[PDB]
């Protein structure tokens, strides 16, 4: 009875009270937990009958700062010799008590206003403390203010969907402890008034000079002024100072990737680190998704300690001084959003190659980069010939591959037109297929493929006359009419028996070609799909309507294609007019 929790972190005195839940946090901030037994607030035990069945009596506001403990606050109420009548007295009351560890740990600018005049400020922070009304933690909504007992200044509430309640980013320790005349919360930090927004922190502190001076360039100064609601995550001079000077400069002297850099700083809602108790996503006004979290007292970004100092508070919001830049993909070269990245192994042939600088500076291209697994068994050398198929894995202009359309081109700086195939399930140029989200840069775009392109070089019948597999194949087209349909344009999927797969036709069926082109025309043409199918574009299974007019059922099971249960000996060998399929017998007629 009158059952309440007790969560501690091991080797601390950094303690949850709760109300007794059914699902605790394994770990805070990585730190496991041991979890405790206390009588909630207001009750006490009493031999021989279990939990705290006894309710105390109510106190009035003084005296319940001593039954929770905040005893400290009730000696520099004491000594004011004004406040103790008012909180024994009528009307009704909430004061944010600070714990005897908060005021024994002032931070070293609030110790100063209260020695500089000692009765008047310590009279006036107890005011700020409180408020001229009972609020209970039911009533403290998100976002809120409440006009504190000091000059009519705001104190600043949050209300986080885990439960931590914060009164100026200050943890609520212990809350809704009613007294005859008000309320006591016990808070975990002395608490002050809130008196610049960010842009004058911002111009007010030399660590942020550099910032100050980029916020200005942008024209950023007048949303931090304004109304709203933000967390900035405020980058130091030695945050700057880490980023090579021709990096930084070109950042920096260019509007849309000055904006983006600044934007990447700053969330849309304001968080106190106390909300932090394990990893949360956050978008930053950029657009990208940085990983929040903690280890011990130390906040994190992608899980780098790289927060020096938390909850500076502002009229419109809260900052956090962090020691290394937020640079987001939108203000990268292709060479710094990709160097460290999946495709790292294939921006260092790019380079070696003698690439690099297309790669470097502000050039307008997409560049097809193959994932690093494409190359676990091994590298192509640094040649003319490979120097030569890497520049065509460059293409005139920036793109996104969400925006491509089916039969669009893609110019390349090797002079070579790539085909783009959009397909239900996949996106292919030639018979490379995206593989992972666009990476886009200010200037360029990483699109990440599962292939080395391999790009055509002649007709259907350049591929087929220049393998010796194929001589049957050759001369059946031939007396059959079609050598002229495959060496011009088109868009065909050959299906291409080898001269085995011609003989190992039964007697009865190579007899249907006897004396019958017109046959061996229908039969070879029920081979030839009517678009570009590469194997990339094949899922579960795929009508292709063939030039005979009945359709081919495609499949792609445990990485093999299949053509009427026939499965492919060598897939995607690209020609400029389709692409041809190699299979080792002859494909059978189906059903409709």
């Amino acid at each position: 009875p009158n059952v309440c929790a007790v969560q501690k972190v091991i080797g601390t005195n950094r303690k949850y009270f709760t109300n007794c839940k059914q699902w605790y946090q394994r770990k805070i901030c990585g730190k496991s937990t041991v979890i405790s037994y206390e009588c909630c607030p207001g009750y006490e035990k009493v031999p021989g009958e279990k939990g705290c069945p006894a309710a105390l009596p109510l106190s009035n506001l003084y005296e319940t700062l001593g039954v929770v403990g905040s005893t400290t606050t009730q000696l520099y109420t004491d000594r004011t010799e004004k406040l103790r009548p008012e909180m024994e007295g009528p009307g009704s009351f909430t004061i944010f008590a600070p714990s005897n560890e908060a005021w024994a740990s002032l931070p070293a600018e609030v110790l100063d206003s209260l020695v500089s005049n000692v009765n008047i400020e310590l009279l006036n922070a107890l005011r700020y403390h409180m408020v001229g009304r009972r609020v209970l933690t039911d009533e403290l909504k998100h976002g809120m203010t409440l006009t504190s007992m000091y000059q009519n200044s705001n104190i600043q509430i949050h209300h986080y969907p885990n439960g931590i309640v914060t009164v100026n980013c200050a943890r609520l320790l212990k809350a809704d402890h009613h007294a005859t005349n008000g309320v006591v919360h016990l808070i975990d930090k002395v608490i002050s008034t809130i008196t610049n927004n960010i842009q004058q922190i911002i111009e007010i502190e030399d660590t942020f000079e550099t910032l100050r001076a980029a916020v200005a360039a942008s024209g950023l100064n007048t949303m931090l002024e304004g109304n709203g609601q933000y967390t900035l995550l405020a980058p130091t001079n030695e945050a700057f100072e880490k980023i090579p000077s021709e990096t930084l400069n070109r950042i920096l002297g260019d509007p849309e990737a000055l904006r983006d850099l600044l934007n990447n700083h700053i969330l849309k809602s304001a968080m106190c680190a106390e909300a932090i108790v394990a990893g949360l996503s956050v978008e930053t006004l950029e657009g990208t998704t940085l990983e929040v979290g903690c280890s011990g007292d130390m906040l994190t970004i992608n899980g780098k300690a790289i927060i020096s100092n938390k909850d500076i508070l502002a009229t419109n919001g809260v900052i956090h001084y962090i020691d290394e830049l937020l640079i987001p993909d939108s203000a990268k070269t292709l060479f710094e959003l990709a160097a460290e990245s999946d495709v790292s192994t294939a921006i260092d042939l790019f380079r070696q190659a003698g690439l690099g600088n297309h790669l470097s500076g502000s050039e307008r291209l997409t560049l097809l980069a193959p994932l690093n697994s494409v190359f676990k068994d091994g590298t192509p050398p640094i040649d003319a010939h490979t120097r030569n198929l890497l520049r065509n894995h460059i293409i005139k202009d920036q793109l996104a591959s969400k925006y491509l359309y089916h039969g669009q081109t893609l110019e390349t700086l090797g002079g070579k037109k790539l085909r783009v195939f959009v397909y239900r399930n996949s996106l292919c140029i030639e018979n490379s297929c995206i593989a992972a989200h666009d990476k886009r840069g200010r200037y360029g775009t990483l699109f990440t493929m599962d292939r080395v392109l391999t790009p055509p070089m002649g007709t259907v019948m350049d591929v087929l006359k220049g393998d010796n597999r194929f001589s049957m194949l050759v001369a059946a087209i031939q007396s059959a009419g079609l050598t002229e349909t495959l060496n011009r344009e088109g868009v065909y999927t050959v299906f291409a028996p080898t001269n085995e797969a011609f003989r190992a036709l039964p007697p009865r069926e190579w007899s249907r070609l006897l004396g019958d082109a017109k046959e061996l025309a229908n039969i070879l043409k029920y081979h030839i799909g009517d678009e570009i199918l590469v194997s990339g574009g094949i899922g579960a299974l795929v009508r292709l309507k063939s030039l005979q007019g009945d359709k081919l059922e495609v499949s792609l099971k445990n990485n093999v294609v299949s053509v009427n249960k026939e499965p492919v000996a060598e897939p995607d060998i690209m020609a400029t007019n389709g692409v041809v399929h190699v299979i080792t017998n002859v494909l059978h007629h189906h059903h409709h």
